[PDB]
């Protein structure tokens, strides 16, 4: 059966109105095509549900997005490819925020300062496609905000409803990451409990175990120190997902108060978006999006990208120059990183901007296996890292963060690590909707090994 | 051509087997006011609602317990209130804002008056059902049940009984109580922001007068706390907690979770909220509600009305607090304010007895409802007042905590109870009559109301 | 025979000398008040002192200047108070307690009436000199001139000048010093603790009724503090800093110790307390106490009585603070309660024009003493609030911060102010009068003044 | 010439003044032999003056003490053999305080829990002799409280003025102890970047430097968890002395209220103090003068000691089983420690009582060199705490902490460490008024040794 809602029977400030109506006029890569007469309809619904998020933490966000862009702070951000409404469950978000904690404590250590954790949750149930029509003949599935992952001609679809059955999904998510992480989940003495008995039965656990002991005295240092504990007992995780479909986005706009300067408009279905190598269009209406909305944004950055584009955007997505305020997320393969990002970090530095610089050495790393999968492989993984965090001691700029695809699950899906994940073995739990991610297990081994980049 | 959108639903271990087996037990007791749908829906829904992400997680429950413990040992006081019913339509952002507002307002100023914390609870994320005496409404209708069970547009096809509106009520309490998580840890309920209200509220109220020497003392010990360097990071947020009345069962059941034990033993928590009470109606002894509540870990309720005898609210405490935890059950009694001098000693006497330690809480509102010449369902703010007033001084006198209260507010402007210093009369109440069930205080008389009871606490 | 012990001296490098030279420069300049006694002594006194462990350290002085800051912007107020002239022989931990106690007390009072920090400073540990008028005394002796000079004891012997009373002095400020630190890091100053003794006061004071309002009001801005959760380690412990007439420059010359450049450029501070003064007979513009007070980092004070004139006022002000470090320079007025309401006014439009930030402080007890028919040196408690009162009244005309005050007091139960509740009258002044120098304002008058002086600040 | 103190012209309990005339009346070694007369002047004096302590400090101390007695926290005592009134100076004392926080901090990180930190000052002014007579034919020199370091006859008269002037020393170098650990000198942040220079330029600083990394980390870790300062920025310095006079003892003792309890004595002239080898007869008035005060106290234990006498100074000095009250010190030297220790701790341990088990590696390890200065060597010390370290292990009880005599000055008293200090180094700098103390370097060097000791 289904469960149906009604559609609703001040307005914005003029140069809002203005500013928001250009930037949607403008050419937008990667849509869905549905009919324009339903789309209304479900933002009709969405203009008027809860948000997601609410404006001031948004600005707190930016606050210790501030912090990162000045060397300050280090930058994690990771979970889902693809979320599902079908694995939008408690064990699996609570996995998956588990996962992302486990990394932090770690990386927190390693890198002496505080980490951001921004999660990939409640929000990122789209995707764009390359190919209309995949290998099996279909058309591609472009997530479960647009249609469905099954096979067949009827699921591939393109359903406007799945645009509300998103808001409503990504809420539940968002309820239950707030609870899990004011509740106990995100007590530190508990994270690093889990990351002890993983160095226990690793298999590399060995090599790791140094640097385990060593956080384990840390925090007993703190205790013997008679520090207060109530800030070890939380963490803050924020949401964020790739800002691909319009409607979506569009509908959760909310304008602010003016208890900070001026009313602005804010994307309330996050905490901070980014814009993808098929939509980051100079002129197109993702870029306009994102100049418009008061929230911190990132630009993926791969292989084509130029030191002047790349100062373009800096230019119009940072125009104040609000250090944070943007983020570019690199994304070159590990092959090429060492060659291709210097020149673009020299230039965009010579600007005045203070950008987050952000690893993402998922995506320019991907293959296919003998066995039919799409994978990438641990190692190419980590030396992307590794090349990044070259690229900025011989400049002596920031390495800001990191962007990874993880779970909390014990999948099967990328190559290599510890368990030592083999081509046969990527049919047992290959789980993920779209791109391969990183194990619990891998996951929480590459934070050992970049922890090791940022005490060297 | 309908007005809707349709939203497909797509068909975990379950529960184990010995819980499994006591819960059939419980719940083959007979339940009153059930909403009227086919079995094999209802069954699909909840197979649904068996694998969402819950609205509360146990640990939030086992605090709120703990602190519930401290209200029943006399040490803190509970402040309990929302909507009368929450419905789908008005479920936003800024309803939702503004009856979360409305519950922290009250809460400095009790804070202050009973120099003792307030745990505050709000009616809301699930509070879409009411039970019903007429089998047909005044328009010839079948009755309106809530949101949860079906529409309040007067017309036969809203009426009927839709098992689909379990899941629309599980996506609107999980989107409500998100919000409600993001305010309070985020500014909304920063102390000096809420009392800045409170002051706003004093300047302009027709009886700001009355109320301006404890709205300064109230200020001034704020000023003291930063005077002495103390005002820390507690001042800058507050726990909201999330409670509506269990009444339907396929709901309650089907949110139904089990602890980990990674803090103590497995046990069966309803992760619908945190804490959930059983109304009148629904209260008999042997009927599946009461039964339900004996079988959850959460912190429950029980009302009490006019017609309690002091055996059954024993039997109440002797089935659903049987380890004698403190603050596990409440009472709340609801008997109008011309009776409750009278009816309300003798049950506290005989529960004391007992050697059990419930919180003793005062429902004002419920037990002073009346019809108005002009035909508006509504209750009077002095008979209101007048209540409680009642409930402090039976317990005075008996030497008993008065515990807390549970009152039926709103962050709007409306015109739904008579009277309070806007004086609002029976000609007013055609106004901003929104309320889907009973008159709610507004903002203006709910704050008014913490005043007056602030005053009850110090004296 | 003598019932005197002798304790014998035993006779680190100089300070360097560019600060020397300077130094010297300045102690060329006439010093009035000085102890008549052998130069070639008082070197070698001095020599031991250059080598002793400080009272007080530099960054306590940094922290205390910080504070003072705030309070000559209108953010915090300023508490100093003891005794007129300590003794060597009533130098005794409970003595000290009392003091540090009664000082406590008026702090939580005033804390809550100005609705900001009180900075707490104690006349203690170096206050041994005075000044005098008359070269002998009505006795035919050598006057008293405090016991870092000379003994009380009227005989010839005891009057005698005696350099060795410079180190006897060190040791009791020292002794001293270390026990008022001991007692506000270890429970004493308890804010919770204070409070309960404000509360027997109130309980037993003939004027209790009086005061019980704003008490009970205390009572609960403490009682909210720890509603609220945020009764933290800040309401345990207080800071007490030491002060003192500067008098004898051999004294505090000795005690001149440079700072060890690690939280700014080095600095030469008086390290035999925190901040010091300068009293009305020593405060000559070209003499030594004032060239001595604009060399040393300390924050000072200068004593400004009936005679003082704007433009002598002014020139303190450029010699003293001549950095425009606000906080850096206190004013004190002395004028007598009759006569400061026409006489402040025109010393305090001057002194804002120049764009220096001063701490106004008023001290009551100097301005209002008189002779008793039966003998003894007196002040009327009633003169004393009425200074106040009118110090507070010219401030509130200017829209001028009234900073402070600075009063005489100690925690024993002595008769030496007449009037407050307990009514002392000419003939209960022979009971216990034990001051060496000044009428003290007793325990009771002592708090009673700060009940008095909480309602002036909040009107 | 002299300054000079008036003789000042409620009374205990009764059973309290009947026993502490009861403790007074037995046996007294190593008392001070001057006219009872004068000592009463003196003693009437004292008895008016403000304490070097107050009571609550010294309840704090012992539930403090308790920890350590439970295997919870750790006790480091330390300071100078002799304090003397002609070296209590601001340098000194500074010095002496820093030197002992340095050693904290390291050895707060080494064992994982608080360490309480007890200076040897504001009153070690006295001394026990085993020969009236020294090697030069004079009177012996007692300490600074009863006579004059200076060969002479004259200065070695013993003098009860020194009574008054041992309390005007002790009382403002408290005053300044207090002072410099509540304003900035016992910041942990400073503390350890005097730990970073010393391991930068000791000649064995490599030894240390991956402890001092740490260290360093694990204090950026708290800092990155976004902990609070407050505790940081300060520390508690108790103070201790040997309780030998006790005409200066009994003068000082105070009743406390009963705001906790009955009223009892305190012996406010410390915070805790000790009975040396030479006092502790059993029927004696140290230890019955012990018995009588409420102060934590401890009893030095060397070579001759039985399991049957330990078991014995328990049963006299902790009757309540309070633990923490009683503190035994273990002195055996180096070579004897793992033999003799080891029955004296199962003994105690059987008789169900809670006591500290703590350390002294210095006296039972003293020798005279060639070129005639007493003297130990800093392996000898390193080793005594090693076996005690050892012997512990073994019967899985816990090394409370250590007693050890330092000082903040760069003196040249015992041999060895990483400066390689030898015989002929001695003559240099040999400054103790008695036994020989490690150089504020040595004394660092043992709380890196120590710390590994706890570590493994
Ligand atoms: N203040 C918190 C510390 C913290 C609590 N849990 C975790 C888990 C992982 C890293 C850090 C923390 C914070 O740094 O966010
Ligand atoms: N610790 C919080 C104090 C608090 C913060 N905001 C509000 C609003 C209303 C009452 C109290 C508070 C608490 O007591 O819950
Ligand atoms: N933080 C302290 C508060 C305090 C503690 N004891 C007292 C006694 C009197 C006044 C204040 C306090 C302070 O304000 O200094
Ligand atoms: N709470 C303090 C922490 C501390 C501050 N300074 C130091 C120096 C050495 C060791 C510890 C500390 C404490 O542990 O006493
Ligand atoms: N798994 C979710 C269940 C859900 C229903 C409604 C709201 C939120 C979640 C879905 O299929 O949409
Ligand atoms: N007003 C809500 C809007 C909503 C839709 C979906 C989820 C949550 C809320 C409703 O009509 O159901
Ligand atoms: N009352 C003090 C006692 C004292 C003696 C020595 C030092 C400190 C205080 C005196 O007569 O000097
Ligand atoms: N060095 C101290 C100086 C001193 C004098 C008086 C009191 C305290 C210390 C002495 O010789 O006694
Ligand atoms: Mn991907
Ligand atoms: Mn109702
Ligand atoms: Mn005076
Ligand atoms: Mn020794």
């Amino acid at each position: 059966m289904n469960w149906t809602v009604d559609i609703p029977i001040p307005p914005l400030p003029t140069d809002l109105r203005t500013r928001l109506d250009a930037a949607l006029a403008k050419p937008a890569a990667q849509q869905p095509t549905w009919p324009a007469d339903q789309a209304l309809a479900m933002r009709t619904v969405l203009e008027s549900v809860p948000p997601v998020t609410v404006p001031s933490e948004i600005v707190r966000l930016q606050e210790q997005l501030a912090q990162v862009a000045k060397g300050e702070a280090f930058l994690l951000q990771g979970g889902d490819c693809a979320e599902t409404f079908m694995d939008n469950t408690e064990p699996h978000i609570r996995g998956n925020v588990r996962a992302l904690l486990q990394m932090a404590v770690v990386l927190t250590y390693g890198a002496s300062m505080p980490v951001v954790k921004v999660a990939r949750i409640a929000g990122q149930y789209a995707k764009p496609r390359s190919a209309d029509i995949d290998a099996l003949g279909l058309r591609s599935y472009r997530g479960d905000m647009i249609n469905g992952f099954a096979p067949d001609a009827a699921a591939r679809e393109h359903d406007p409803s799945r645009l509300v059955r998103a808001y409503a999904n990504a809420s539940a998510a968002m309820n239950l990451v707030r609870a899990l992480t004011s509740s106990g989940l995100a007590s530190l003495h508990l994270v690093h409990d889990w990351n002890r008995e993983f160095v226990r039965t690793s298999p590399a656990g060995a090599r790791y175990e140094a640097l385990a002991t060593e956080i384990d005295r840390g925090l007993r240092f703190m205790s013997a120190c008679g520090v207060a504990d109530r800030n070890l007992q939380t963490a803050e995780i924020y949401a964020s997902h790739e800002a691909l479909v319009l409607d979506y986005e569009r509908a959760m706009l909310r304008l602010s108060d003016g208890d900070d300067g001026e009313p602005q408009l804010f994307d309330l279905s996050a905490h901070t978006v980014w814009i993808g190598e098929r939509t980051r269009q100079i002129d197109g209406a993702h870029i306009a999006f994102a100049q418009v909305i008061a929230n911190p944004v990132g630009v993926k950055l791969g292989p084509n990208m130029t030191p002047e584009l790349a100062v373009e955007y800096v230019e119009r997505l940072d125009p104040h120059n609000k250090p944070g305020r943007l983020t570019l997320v690199s994304r070159m393969g590990n092959h090429k990183v060492r060659d291709l990002l210097p020149p673009i970090v020299e230039k965009v530095q010579a600007t005045g901007h203070q950008v987050i610089w952000q690893c993402d050495p998922m995506h320019g790393n991907t293959h296919e296996s003998s066995t039919g999968f799409k994978t990438r492989h641990f190692d190419r993984i980590v030396d992307e890292v590794q090349g990044f965090f070259e690229v900025h001691r011989a400049l002596g700029t920031h390495p800001g963060g990191i962007h990874v695809e993880i779970t909390g699950e014990n999948v099967t899906e990328c190559l290599g690590g510890a368990q030592d994940i083999s081509e046969t073995d990527l049919a047992g739990r290959y789980e993920t909707a779209c791109d391969p991610r990183l194990n619990t297990q891998q996951s929480l081994e590459l934070a050992f090994l970049v922890a090791e980049m940022l005490r060297d």
